[PDB]
């Protein structure tokens, strides 16, 4: 069976799109959080890794929604919590359910419009008590890392680019042969990490009663040099059924983290020149030269993060309790209340230390405090009856509630005197010190009816009304319905058309949304001052939620005798009252810079999803396999203005750029056409400032004979357009295998790592890249040359950072063998990220959802050997 | 059965003291916390109320045993901790012991000196589950309330004042019978409390499971005009057998509580004048006029309550793992995890307000944040067998080990601007800023010993070395002995004679006590500064525990056929290597009023305890009664100097001293003798300055002539002598009367309140006494003049302060009728402190263990219905 909110449905009886992800699934993963372990095991669900250990991954469902927060909801057993997936243990995990369409998302009403995660924890199951012992041991390196110039290398690019520029070059540099090899930062900055879990628990089970009680912990340390993470869990589960009228549920979560780790900057790692060593001859970290223009003005990385420490703790509380009263045979009335309690805090520390381009001469230590909580509090009647043997009637109703707080506080420190001791008595001068408050509230009322006719016509509505106090006081409430068919053409084996019609709403629009900022000001009077109170960003008591309408047609096939199975599910989603920027009157008394947002935006997406299993071969020899591919479309109808928006800044100008009749995140730039190879080919071009011999030509897109801001064009698409996988299982006398294809196409990536690594215009160290470069007339044809701070702007947005996104990655193959009193022994031998087929250049294809590389964390490839005990 | 650590044992095999409260005692107590419920019900232990809610009581075992911190052990499932009593639910407590003599306290070793008190949660019990609800409704007032003069009495007792001192008095009250009667603020700040509680639970049992599950919900509101107190609760208990030969139990508590209440004072309520109105023409709060003489400087209580808030929030969680595996019929192996953590937050706000006195100018908020983390482990096997039939030997050895972390902040602002808005973000101005951090750790290793003889004699060892990190380095560790004794006579119906001996040991010296503190300092060079450091307080490297010594007899009978008992119990209890202030050597290089301490003190208590309950009354009506008594005698060896120590300060002096030979917090000043008549009586007697007639005259002990510091001897000793209780139950077909008396007696109390109330001597006003003062010749004999500043310091330190402290008060007198499906069903109504017989003047005898009353909260009189269901 599976969960769809308030009550539980066969698959069979089920008529929307919902997915579902098994044990079998989530066995042998040798990732920490629950969200890596499903990366391209659903259809329909984007997740993008992050690769910092306590990170939590990016999901998106069918492509993106709005230009604002569009992030699924995540339930966690009935509770809606805003826990991340991090601090969830995997190995007391049932199974994983996501709501796609709006038929089976409705439920939820003012929260339902970006997708529902549902997440099961195990129960005890009745028989004889069972123990359960688990460990785990890996060992994690980086895939892959760029080439960097040696000192030989860089002297001679700095020695060219200060001759291109008529300058003073560096005197003992002229001859670069003698300089040798250097240092290499990448190399020294990362390690090789070890990451080890473990974990017991026990269950017991009876015709009245039931308990689960778990347990684990995790220990990892990261590719970098100083990286720790720790988690500590525990959870308990229990049912009892007191008597015959008469039952109780009640859940229990508790989980610590500590996270570690100094002060450390890729950038700043790929950028410090090879020439310069780690330390001077006396210990001391050594660091730039006097001439900024010779050795630049980069602080040592591995002295900020050997003398830096960050930390950070989290203390974590969840609790549900559930209620059960039976009052006939065929009604029933259920009550639920939940407990939801978080708590952080943070410390940092910075020595004083004598950096040699900009020494830190104040100690200081930094603190804060966070807390949260969250109550709930759900009450609806359960109605289940059969008319005449044919007709089944299934009625629910009922009501909810739900309210947070929130609370936190820092300070600052200084001096601190000695560095051993530096507790917050030892410092005299206070630096700053502040805190805030913000809380919210929820109700909503719900009704849904489920029909059955013969088993061959199913009907299902729903009908919600929600509250918010975000909402402003002319929008306080709204309705959300929605309606669904389901009929069966069998009553080529089995056949099955679902169709469904819904509208949601998200509510995710911040906190006090519809109160104006005022600033103190004050009014001099004859001879006293009198404090006034300006009003700036005019009060909006229209704000509401965003609505969101979709429709969804499936198809469930089954063939050569119940062998395999298809499914084809076809949607189109619009989304309306999208937060835009408004127009502000001039009588208004305001001015249009003032940051006011209406509903008026638009947005439409549309897609296909397949889904396909076979089980071909059987006896001695078990073969399975699954295959999945999606297909998605974005589009952007009105923005409710005249101009394009322009975010996503990077250098001197933006990139992305946001109109209307186009995809969202498009790139914006200009074009390039090639190199210049003498003074003829510049003088007959078109008229651009800085012209040079070598340097990098762009078309002129309009023809007006000038190369200005107006010859710029959309360069490529960030969202992808086809999502694959596929899957494989053997098995044979105990030995299985594993083998795990994913892979997405159909994406350019814009590298911005290869602005200052590529650009040849500042003391920054360059990539292996530049040894072509163009050095005269004939040379190459697509390097250009080297010069000091770049008069033509060959570095510019333009196509020449854009690469193909398109990748096929080699997931994961899992071998595992079943073997003192015991009752089942397994040991497992898995990799992750085996292989990876691109045409990307870089630290590793998968990037964030706007495509910008800009000093990420690397992607690691890991190696384990698992064990497993049963008494 | 009862609990004596580390395992279970029946009464009847006891060899030493043990006291046990069962669940029919605390089963309709009207209070708040289990403390309370408890207070005379055990013999040995004396208990002390508070009165605000949200308080703990004071709790001794046998007398003081030091001069330093003496509370006792408080054990929670095994769990030593510091949680307060209050924090825990009373509807979900089993049962309580007390172990008091060292022959059981031994087995804690380092911190079972001063008593140890058990608590057991309760559990499931086998057979179809069970519901049960309960509810309790009370009110309070206060017992009793001081009268004061009225507005024509302050005014002629004020002119009578002025006019002895020859001083002006005030112009308008020549006429003190036209002022009327006044404002009484004692009446005002004190209203009728309301005080309800709730709570709900389910248990369930079967042959291998067991679960235990409750919650519960209590709000209080004190006598005083604003002070709030709530508090949720709820607990989980399980227990499982998985296999033959594994088992597992878990015990987890969590609660919450919120505290209120602004700034007062009763000792600035009882010192604010009565011709004050509360409040001026236009509403604004009054205040004292510009003559300090005439009007006082006491500002206004009733504002200070009502404009200042202060708020305190904390959270505790309890966690408790314990497993089992037995390995053969006689032999078991035992595991044991503990957890626990602690949270505390406070917030106060004081508006800025221009009071008449002393004006507030500067708005200003505090908060302060808590943590603390301990942890425990542990592990010891379990050994019984029978040999040949007759032999029994049970022997258990294991190790244990447990740690502490502590942390806090705290910071401040001010201005604030608007009072409305007052979050940390508005402020400015900085204040403070601080923080530290402490820990200990402790390991320990046991072994204990039983043995049986054909049940006619019983012989019991142990012996436990511990070590703890507040030691120094040369006493790291140590041992502590024991053994006991008993046999039966039998093998007067039953006879049974008990003797034990003992060592144990105190480790209450706080952390961090073995290292000197220093101070930065400064040597000026030729043209720098040089900072050094400055020993002060110099390290104490054999700063270790305190040794106890006890020994104990005790003798059961059975009188009457069994239907009497019988228990009597003498025991001396020695302290030795006690802690007191050392001498440091001039060649030491240091000074004598240098803080360190050295392990040189000692202390001797002894007494008798006695305890008899009696059933004769049966058939229709069941009568029942317990008598309890019990005698201490207190006395000082050695203190290691030759001079004596005073402490406690009140006004400009001493009150108690300590000194070898005489009792601890003995009082210690002048004796009065009398009044003057007149000058003949001055002129021939002792000299005394500031001599005049209607003064107190002073005895002058030693025959020179001279009244002076000289002149001073004990006045009264505030330990008492006796404790008594006394209690009786009737039923009579459901019907139930419970009546319970307690008293004490032998014990003196000095009135610190009556020292401003009494002198008439400032601009405070005073009590009804003093309407019979000396105004002439012959007119009084007890109460002396009226005068300005006291130049004969009539209210110095003297036997006039000094009172009886015998009383005996109705404690409880309690009466419940036993009466839609439901199995039980009872209504109760309770009274607390119906009256109280004492010669005693002022709020209430309770006073703390030194017998200081000085502004103490009130104890109120309660009157309770109460309601039980069971389904």
């Amino acid at each position: 069976v599976v969960v769809v909110g308030y009550g539980t449905m066969k698959k069979s009886d089920l008529t929307g799109a919902v997915s579902s992800v098994g044990v079998k699934d989530i066995k042998d993963s040798p990732v920490a959080n629950i969200g890596q372990a499903m990366q391209g095991k659903v259809s329909g669900v984007q997740i993008i890794d992050a690769g910092k250990p306590g990170d939590n991954v990016t999901i998106k469902i069918r492509g993106l929604g709005t230009i604002n927060n569009s992030n699924p909801l995540v339930v966690i057993d009935g509770i809606p919590t805003d826990l991340g997936l991090s601090s969830l243990n995997m190995a007391d995990v049932e199974r994983v359910d996501v709501l796609k369409d709006a038929s089976a998302t409705a439920i939820y009403g003012s929260r339902g419009a970006n997708g529902v995660v549902m997440i099961t924890s195990k129960r005890g199951a009745e028989g004889a008590g069972k123990v359960t012992v688990n460990a785990n041991w890996a060992i994690q390196n980086a895939t892959k890392v760029p080439d960097m110039l040696n000192a030989a290398q860089y002297a001679a690019l700095s020695n060219d680019m200060l001759s291109n520029n008529d300058d003073n070059t560096n005197p003992y540099w002229a001859d670069p042969s003698s300089l040798g090899k250097g240092t290499n930062w990448l190399d020294e900055m990362l390690r090789t990490g070890v990451k080890q879990s473990y974990s017991v628990s026990y269950s017991g089970g009876t015709e009245k009663a039931h308990y689960y009680v778990s347990g684990g912990f995790l220990d990892q340390s990261g590719i970098v040099k100083s990286v720790n993470y720790r988690r500590f869990n525990f959870q308990a589960n229990s049912d009892a059924q007191v008597n015959k009228w008469l039952k109780f549920t009640t859940n229990l979560t508790f989980s610590t983290d500590v996270k570690e780790g100094g002060t450390y900057s890729i950038g700043d790692a790929m950028k410090a020149l090879p020439t310069q060593p780690v330390k001077n001859d006396d210990g001391s970290w050594s660091g730039p030269g006097q001439e900024a223009q010779w050795y630049g003005s980069i602080r040592n990385p591995i002295g900020t993060l050997h003398m830096m420490t960050n930390e950070t703790k989290g203390y974590n509380f969840l609790a549900n309790i559930t209620g059960e009263i039976t009052f006939t045979k065929w009604l029933k009335l259920k009550s639920t209340f939940g407990y939801d309690a978080k708590f952080w805090f943070a410390d940092n520390f910075t020595p004083a230390y004598d950096w040699k381009p900009n020494p830190v001469e104040e100690s200081s230590r930094y603190k804060s405090d966070n807390k949260s909580f969250t109550y709930l509090w759900d009450n609806y009647f359960v109605f289940d009856h059969t008319f005449a043997k044919k007709h089944r009637v299934g009625v629910m109703a009922g009501s909810s509630a739900q309210w947070n707080n929130y609370d936190y506080l820092n300070a600052q420190k200084n001096i601190f005197m000695f560095d051993n001791i530096h507790e917050m008595d030892n410092g005299e001068k206070m630096y700053s010190l502040g805190g805030s408050q913000s809380d919210w509230a929820l109700l909503s009322l719900m009704a849904r009816l489920n029909y059955s006719y013969e088993d061959k016509y199913l009907l299902t509505a729903t009908v919600r009304r929600d509250g918010s106090s975000r909402f402003g006081k002319n929008n306080r409430w709204g309705t959300f319905p929605s309606v669904s068919l389901a009929w069966r053409v069998s009553q080529m084996n089995d056949l099955k058309l679902r169709v469904g019609y819904g509208v949601t709403g998200n509510q995710e629009i911040g906190n006090y949304g519809f109160v104006a900022s005022y600033n103190t000001g004050v009014y001099p009077f004859g001879n006293n001052n009198s404090t006034a109170l300006v009003s700036t960003t005019l009060s909006n008591p229209n704000i509401h939620w965003e609505e969101v309408r979709q429709a969804n047609f499936g198809v469930d096939m089954s063939l050569f005798d119940s062998r395999v199975s298809l499914s084809l599910d076809a949607y189109i989603k619009n989304t309306n009252d999208m937060l835009v920027k408004a127009s502000i009157p001039i009588t208004s008394g305001f001015e249009d810079t003032t940051e006011t947002f209406t509903n008026a935006g638009k947005m439409r997406n549309k897609g296909v999803e397949m889904t396909l299993r076979t089980i071909n071969l059987k006896g001695i020899f078990s073969w399975e396999s699954a295959l999945t591919a999606t297909y998605n479309k974005n589009e952007i109808l009105d923005l409710n203005s005249e101009t394009p928006m322009f975010i996503n800044q990077i250098g001197n100008s933006y990139v992305t750029m946001l109109k209307a009749g186009y995809p969202i995140n498009v790139f914006y730039g200009y074009v390039t056409d090639g190199l210049f190879q003498n003074w003829g080919e510049v003088n007959r071009h078109a008229t651009q400032p800085g012209a040079a011999p070598g340097d990098i030509r762009f078309r002129d897109l309009n023809n007006d004979g000038v190369i200005n801001d107006e010859d710029r064009t959309i360069l490529g698409n960030p969202n992808p357009n086809w999502f694959f996988s596929l899957s494989n299982n053997l098995s044979y006398k105990g030995w299985e295998l594993s083998v795990f294809l994913q892979g997405v196409a159909g994406n350019k990536i814009y590298n911005a790592n290869n602005v200052d690594n590529e650009g040849m215009a500042a003391a920054y160290n360059q990539t292996t890249a530049v040894l072509n470069r163009w050095t005269g007339e004939g040379t190459s044809y697509s390097m250009p040359r080297a010069i000091w701070g770049d008069p033509n702007q060959n570095c510019r947005v333009s196509d020449r950072f854009v690469e193909n996104g398109s990748y096929l990655r080699l997931k994961n193959i899992t071998l595992s063998y079943t073997l003192i009193q015991l009752e089942n022994a397994r040991i497992s031998f898995s990799c992750e990220n085996v292989a990876t087929i691109t045409r990307y250049s870089g630290f590793d294809p998968e990037v964030d959802v706007n495509g910008i590389d800009s000093s990420r964390y690397p992607i690691s490839r890991t190696f384990s050997m698992g064990l497993n005990f049963n008494f």
